[PDB]
């Protein structure tokens, strides 16, 4: 089997992208926002306590005739960025893009913090990391992909995220009019449970390729590119005015600047961030100050390559026994 599935820009600057997926019978169709980052399919849901849903879509189990209550199951996850959500859980019907699962434990949310209620757009997260991050106790449940792996033609999925514009997610096949030269598949650490993998360095606009081992994780649902501090710091040296602000919490740049590209390594292979992909706007409305689109990891514990590096790629999330990852400029 294969499925197929166009996800969309939230909003303006690719804060972050949503993808339609069919819960249920008849379906409910909710957006949810893929996330290579983490492992947990959670929903806004009749369930959901009333003053913290604020026009999203919701599923209501007792509508599905295939819902089943995942009996004494519960789920309390926090994100790196200190949102979070919790509920119980229910096994239903889950489809993306054509691609069906039966028995799907679809996390019901009864509690969600203010960001996701104030994110109107997303419905809730499809977690596409490895199971083993799943937060379901007593007994831990498989992530979509997992539970479609050993159905699929190839037990891969690739993410084609757009600049402005909508990407596509496919599960079990490569489309090859999707990229152009080849695809450099390079090794992957599971042991963290995400697709962490080691890039082999980075250059500056046209500047010299400085090669350098920076391991990091393959995330679609973070937004912007978190890389050492070093690295960080001699990517904004090239923009006249950038600065690290404590008070707006990163690098930011004068609005009139032109950015220079960044260029990441996988293997020999290079892919080239063009510079716009780089500006995320004004600080707040009206602003001449910019929020820059690399920003440093140093304190969060790990190096993120999150949808600023991601949607210059064609990225290949290969799930054989040993997973691997392959990039391809297109
Ligand atoms: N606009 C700036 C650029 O990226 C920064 C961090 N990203 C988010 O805050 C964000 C992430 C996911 C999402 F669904 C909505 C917002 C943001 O301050
Ligand atoms: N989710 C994100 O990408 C994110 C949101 C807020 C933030 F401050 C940093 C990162």
């Amino acid at each position: 089997s294969t499925g197929s599935a166009t996800t969309t820009p939230i909003d303006s600057l690719d804060d972050a992208y949503i993808t339609p997926v069919q819960i249920g019978t008849p379906a409910q169709t909710l957006n949810l926002d893929f996330d290579t980052g983490s492992s947990d399919l959670w929903v806004f849901s009749s369930e959901t306590t009333a003053s913290e849903v604020d026009g999203q879509t919701i599923y209501t189990p007792s509508k599905s005739t295939t819902a089943k209550l995942l009996s004494g199951a519960t789920w309390s996850i926090s994100y790196g960025d200190g949102s979070s959500s919790s509920g119980d859980v229910y096994t239903d019907t889950v489809s993306v893009g054509g691609l069906t699962v039966t028995g799907q434990a679809v996390e019901s949310a009864k509690k969600v913090s203010s960001s996701f209620t104030e994110d109107s757009t997303i419905d809730g997260l499809l977690g596409l990391a490895f199971s083993t991050l799943n937060t379901v106790s007593p007994t831990q449940q498989k992530t979509f992909f997992d539970n479609a792996k050993a159905s699929l033609d190839s037990p891969v999925f690739t993410a084609d995220l757009g600049y402005h514009a909508p990407g596509t997610y496919n599960f079990g096949f490569i489309d090859t009019t999707a990229y152009t030269g080849s695809i450099t598949y390079t090794a992957v650490s599971t042991k963290q449970g995400f697709w962490e993998w080691t890039s082999t360095g980075y250059a500056v606009g046209s500047g010299t390729f400085k090669s350098t081992s920076i391991d990091g994780i393959a995330d679609t649902g973070t937004t912007l590119l978190y890389l050492p501090a070093t690295v960080v710091s001699a990517y904004w040296a090239q923009v006249s005015g950038a600065k690290s602000s404590s008070s707006v919490g990163g690098y930011v740049f004068p609005c009139s600047a032109t950015l220079p590209s960044f260029t990441f390594g996988v293997g020999s292979a290079r892919i080239v961030i063009p510079g716009d992909y780089i500006d995320f706007g004004p600080i707040s409305t009206g602003s001449s100050s910019c929020f820059g689109g690399i920003q440093s990891s140093a304190g969060i514990g790990i190096n993120i390559f999150g949808d600023v590096a991601l949607k210059a790629a064609f990225v290949v999330f290969n799930g054989a026994t040993t997973p691997t990852l392959g990039f391809a400029s297109k």
